[PDB]
């Protein structure tokens, strides 16, 4: 399917939510919080991807951790935009549905800005990730 | 099924390429190229449409006019996202296809961009022109 550009640095391990997102729509966005986004996880069907993001307690040397937030989406609701503000990290994430306007995840929004657009929705997300969120990438559903 | 939203202000006449798009795939892009983008004419299969922007050339009296651009698509290629920027009307529009990021159409890039993702493919434009492109929706495969 049609994807957007890499969205922040060569950092981090890869991750790549295809395989998980033939589990469903995604139904449920999961983020970690603070001044920059620190880990992402969706809920493809009912199952989650791993945490990417956070990857252990000892990132507390590098960044804040910040707080857990959920956006459940109903069926029927799909994320058809994203702001991201990123250099050589995803700084913040702001995610609207053809529901909802969500709250920016990252309450520092300094860095360069990208408003990428998914018509029809996003199928799944991949990208790089470690103590925090090094980049990604938008992936649509055709 | 699927569109983007309408990129760009309320001037001009709507146009839309829904009909002449029966007669096939795009196969090339046309515009008209100078600060600012001017005009697009898809190519479906092999008929084009009408010449959407630069109405009349009076219509110096305005903006500039630049220089006719072609992008011929290879057999198979499909026109997968486009970085808009845009206002009262589309200042400029960068194409990309599965195969390749092609030129900018409009050098000044400095009004609200956002970067479109076409699922599936690029099926046909619609919009709104007169002197210039007023503005672009997008309408993909899926």
């Amino acid at each position: 399917q049609v994807a957007s550009e890499y969205l922040g640095g060569p950092g981090g391990d890869a991750f790549d939510d295809k395989a998980l997102a033939q589990n469903g729509d995604i139904t449920r966005i999961e983020m970690q919080c603070t001044d920059v986004a620190t880990y992402i996880k969706l809920r493809y069907g009912k199952v989650d991807s791993r945490q990417w993001g956070w990857a252990n307690e000892n990132c507390i040397q590098w960044s804040k951790k910040g707080v857990k937030v959920v956006h459940e989406l109903s069926s029927g609701e799909y994320i058809t935009s994203a702001i991201v503000t990123y250099g050589k990290y995803v700084q913040s994430i702001t995610f609207k549905t053809n529901k909802r306007t969500l709250p920016r995840c990252g309450t520092s929004a300094t860095e360069k800005s990208v408003t990428v657009l998914i018509p029809g929705g996003l199928k799944y997300i991949s990208g790089r990730w470690g103590c925090r969120i090094d980049g990604l990438r938008f992936h649509a559903k055709c």
